[PDB]
């Protein structure tokens, strides 16, 4: 079988990330858990490596490496982090997208760079949702604590409460969101980051927004012109929208290589 | 155990590279390997996973990845990419450095992104080496593979002739690179990243460069200011290049976040 490039989807054969998302028949019915902050934080990061990201388009930001051996030779591990992702990190730097005070959604996050570019940033609330459980207890809890002070502009350890944590298929993440607090406070901005792959889930992930999103806040959402097979993108998405008439969108920028990427704002009308 | 951060050396007990790297009281003086390109180039890439690597402060480069399981959580896989390699990556981008119709060599190459980006570049031959055997065959070999037109600016799968690779220690891939053309031709560039943070190896990459280097060729290293413990570093290196009297030493460029890192040119006096 040949290695998977660039241009396959979240759920074709080849990718990595196939089994951490939702798709056949009839996934998981089950409902969304939030999760905790261990209470051993350098435990989390024991054995693992602290690497930082390179480039200079986007703040510092570390991300934690496993050490695997194959044959005995020592492999440096990680989630697969998707291209658009680095697309809307240079966007907020670029951009000069303004963090401090706000409370912030990373949808479908894996990694959670953006909501820890949100973190660094002086977010006052930053939540982070993926899909799958692992992936939050593995990667992203230990990525955020990683991009504090513990070990060691990084914000000191006493602000991660300021950091929440959920798995789950969007309805199910809404729900479980929407009755975690008293009284709900909306979104100002929800980040996300190659989410419309996939057509099957634009109902759940609309009804997400309208069900989240600040009146006055919006989303940014970074993603493929196009996705082979799964068959999503950008304009499928944007007539979807149009049609449902609740929110508009604007495209802030286009990255032209080869295939084209796009990061598209969405605020309602109003 | 503490995770390994940026500040760690190639050879601390943190280091995932630390058992690719020479080093202890008596290590191996085994001869060094020239490593043929394998004939089946497909099955190099079966079932590896080619990214693009982000960050637009560098040319268009692929790099093999290797799913790798954990309790039953895929991990993509990858030999550690040391800082420096991405700084002199931008620093050959933004200063114009010229690869077409030069001899090049990537002297402790690891991944071979160095050497890569001259093979893009027009170069006429390129030469990798690694100390390790396992780094080229299963890291280095396919890196370049993967930047090829392949699978599918690549330079087409007919040229790929112009790569050769090598592993061992320095001393002895210097006596063989030698016998291995009827009459040698001197390398016009020599790149290097992260090579000189071991003092027990100075003399060894001085003779390295006094064999093998041109007469108006240069070497362009990038380095860390200070490598704690094993305890290398610029300066120490640099009064090193001058007791000898051979060469001369000129800081192109600093990169200055935290701890400095440099890059360096290396030129004959003459
Ligand atoms: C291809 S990944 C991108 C991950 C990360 N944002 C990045 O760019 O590297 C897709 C993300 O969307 C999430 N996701 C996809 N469909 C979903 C659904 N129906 N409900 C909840 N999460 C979903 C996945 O869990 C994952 O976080
Ligand atoms: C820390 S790594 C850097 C690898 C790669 N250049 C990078 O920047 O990611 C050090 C490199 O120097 C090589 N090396 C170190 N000491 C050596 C020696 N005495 N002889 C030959 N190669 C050596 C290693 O094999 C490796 O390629």
């Amino acid at each position: 079988a040949a290695p998977s490039q660039d241009t396959d989807s979240p759920l074709s054969a080849a990718s990595s990330s196939r089994n951490l998302e939702p798709h056949g028949k009839q996934p998981s019915l089950r409902a969304a858990k939030e999760h905790a902050m261990p209470k051993d934080l350098k435990k989390m990061l024991e054995n693992k490596v602290i690497e930082t990201l390179p480039g200079f388009q986007h703040v510092k930001l570390s991300v934690v490496k496993t050490i695997l051996l194959k044959e005995n030779f020592p492999y440096e591990g990680g989630l697969k982090i998707w291209e658009c992702t680095f697309d809307l990190l240079a966007y907020f730097t670029k951009a000069k997208v303004k963090f401090a005070g706000k409370k912030v959604l990373d949808l479908g996050c894996g990694s959670g760079l953006l909501g820890i570019t949100a973190f660094k940033g002086g977010s006052k609330e930053i939540h982070f949702q993926d899909y799958n459980s692992m992936v939050i207890d593995e990667v992203t809890l230990p990525n955020v604590v990683a991009n504090s002070t513990l070990e060691d502009r990084k914000p000191k350890v006493t602000q991660l409460y300021k950091c929440r944590f959920f798995s789950g298929e969007w309805s199910e993440f809404c729900k479980l969101v929407l009755s975690s607090e008293k009284l709900f406070v909306k979104y100002d901005l929800i980040l996300t980051s190659e989410t419309i792959y996939n057509p099957d889930y634009y109902s759940n992930l609309h009804q997400t927004f309208l069900r989240l999103l600040s009146k006055n806040g919006r989303v940014l959402l970074a993603s493929k012109a196009h996705y082979f097979g799964v068959g999503g993108g950008v304009h499928l998405f944007q007539k979807f929208v149009e049609e449902r008439d609740v929110f508009k969108t604007r495209i802030l920028k286009i990255i032209d290589e080869g295939l084209k990427r796009f990061i598209i704002e969405i605020t309602f009308k109003f």
